[PDB]
Order: structure tokens, then C-alpha cells, then sequence
């Protein structure tokens, strides 16, 4: 039999996990014996399973299936089902959730020392991403998950993209619903994603895991505020941008450690080329924590 070859049938909803854009998540679990006794997993499906949805899901799928990371979620096989060939993600279940929960609900009884453990290894994730010429286009502390109090995973691959063989950015050319508030400039401009606007989202990672995802203090509330709260639809987009060329930025976190706030702020360059890469920002990460511990 194939561990990775899933029964559906077989499967237990147990609780919902979470839905983002066109996926949503379920913790089940595999239990053939019927007894409850089988491994709880993490399963990912569509709400809506169309012909371009399906296609894009299986991509996503052996995107996921090619990754082999300490801090990327894993891969455990795939359901079909009979007839229009709906699929079914299966991963590993991660028991804390995501990163954004569990910060928001312990806040500075995580200490900075924790934090930085949890920032150098999500830069390790992406790091190895780039090896392998994904984008991931979607960095977010949403996005990330907890398996316990010291280590941290990339959770969802739904917006990722591979680079062509000849170009370092993908563009994309009719943007689905789009997490701006994360977004370097030319994504929102031009809607190129590359490694150095992955780069880019990582700063904003790290902007939310020193505000410990206080509410007021969320991207979108920042830059809502900025812009103005009066801003609407696509103009919202607009004065972003405008906003963003003018070197509008998100503000120091309150009791945020200057060499951490200096990482932020260089990965928030509208210079592309200029921003550092996550080898070199694992290497800093790293000699930080060395100092403070
Ligand atoms: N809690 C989780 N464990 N594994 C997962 C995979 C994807 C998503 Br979304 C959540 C989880």
C-alpha cells in the first residue's frame, strides 16, 4: 500500500483549520481501521474546485510536494476522487497553528530571543525556496505555522509561482485577490514577483512579529491610516503606491531593537537590487541571537 495514497472515505473531519483565497484546510484524520486510532493530518481542498482552480491546485500540490525543509510544512500524499478527479492536499498536522494565533494569544511572553529563533528560520524556508526558483508571493505570519515552542514551518504554498527558465520575476497578468499590504512597490505597479519581493513581504513578517500582531498596529491598519482611512477600492492601491515611492513606511514597533529595525527597513528598499538576500539575512538573523544569547 501507499502511505501517500490517501482514501477519502477513510478520512474524519475533526475541525476546520483556516481558508485563504481559493483553499481551504481541514485537521482529519486517517483512520481505515475506523477505532479513531489513525495519524491526524492537515487537509487541504477547494471551495470552489473549477477546471483553472484544479489546475493551478495540482501545481501548488507538487510545488509542495518538491520542498524538504526543516521549516517547510510536509508534504503526505494527495486524495482523488472518482470520475471529475477533485483533489485533496494532505500534509502534516501541526498542533499550535499559525503563527499569527499564537503570537496574538501568548504576545511578549514571547520574548525577543523567540522571536529571532522564529524569524531565522522562516528566512531559512525561504532561502531554500529560491534554490529551487519559487516566489512565494504570499509571506505572512498567516501563513506560517507553529509545530511546537521551538520551531516554526511555512504552512501554504497557494500563491507561489515558479520563475521562467530565462527571467528572475513572474508577472503575473490578471491578479486575483491580492494581499497588498504586503507587496513591494513593483508588485503593486507592474505585478512582478521575484525573490527580492519575497524579500520585500519578509520585512513586513518581521514588522509583525515585533508588534506581536497587536490589531491597531497590522499593516493594513497602518497604511490604511496612512494614506487615510477614506481611501476605497482601487484607490487604496493608488495612494500606496504614491505613498511607498515617498518612502512612506511602516513605523518602528514599540520596544523593537534598532539592529532588527535596520533589517526591516532594508528590506523595504524601493530598489529592487538593493535589498539584501535571505542568505544574508539568515547569517545576520543568526549573529544577532549569538550577541543576545
Ligand atoms: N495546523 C496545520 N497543520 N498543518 C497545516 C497545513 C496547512 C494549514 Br493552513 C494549517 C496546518
Amino acid at each position: 500500500r501507499d502511505p501517500t495514497q490517501f482514501e477519502e472515505r477513510h478520512l474524519k473531519f475533526l475541525q476546520q483549520l483556516g481558508k485563504g483565497n481559493f483553499g481551504s484546510v481541514e485537521m482529519c484524520r486517517y483512520d481505515p481501521l475506523q477505532d479513531n486510532t489513525g495519524e491526524v493530518v492537515a487537509v487541504k481542498k477547494l471551495q470552489h474546485s473549477t477546471e483553472e482552480h484544479l489546475r493551478d491546485f495540482e501545481r501548488e500540490i507538487e510545488i509542495l510536494k518538491s520542498l524538504q525543509h526543516d521549516n517547510i510544512v510536509k508534504y503526505k500524499g494527495v486524495c482523488y476522487s472518482a470520475g471529475r478527479r477533485n483533489l485533496k492536499l494532505i500534509m502534516e498536522y501541526l498542533p499550535y497553528g499559525s503563527l499569527r494565533d499564537y503570537l496574538q494569544k501568548h504576545k511578549e511572553r514571547i520574548d525577543h530571543i523567540k522571536l529571532l529563533q522564529y524569524t531565522s528560520q522562516i528566512c531559512k524556508g525561504m532561502e531554500y525556496l529560491g534554490t529551487k526558483r519559487y516566489i512565494h508571493r504570499d509571506l505572512a505570519t498567516r501563513n506560517i505555522l507553529v509545530e511546537n515552542e521551538n520551531r516554526v514551518k511555512i504552512g501554504d504554498f497557494g500563491l507561489t509561482k515558479v520563475l521562467p527558465q530565462d527571467k528572475e520575476y513572474y508577472k503575473v497578468k490578471e491578479p486575483g485577490e491580492s494581499p497588498i499590504f504586503w507587496y513591494a512597490p513593483e508588485s503593486l505597479t507592474e505585478s512582478k514577483f521575484s525573490v527580492a519581493s519575497d524579500v520585500w513581504s519578509f520585512g513586513v513578517v518581521l514588522y509583525e512579529l515585533f508588534t506581536y500582531i497587536e490589531k491597531s498596529k497590522s499593516p493594513p491598519a497602518e497604511f490604511m491610516r496612512m494614506i487615510g482611512n477614506d481611501k476605497q477600492g482601487q484607490m487604496i492601491v493608488f495612494h500606496l503606491i504614491e505613498l511607498l515611492k515617498n518612502n512612506g513606511r511602516l513605523p518602528r514597533p514599540d520596544g523593537c531593537p534598532d539592529e532588527i529595525y535596520m533589517i526591516m527597513t532594508e528590506c523595504w528598499n524601493n530598489n529592487v537590487n538593493q535589498r539584501p538576500s535571505f542568505r544574508d539575512l539568515a547569517l545576520r538573523v543568526d549573529q544577532i541571537r549569538d550577541n543576545m544569547a
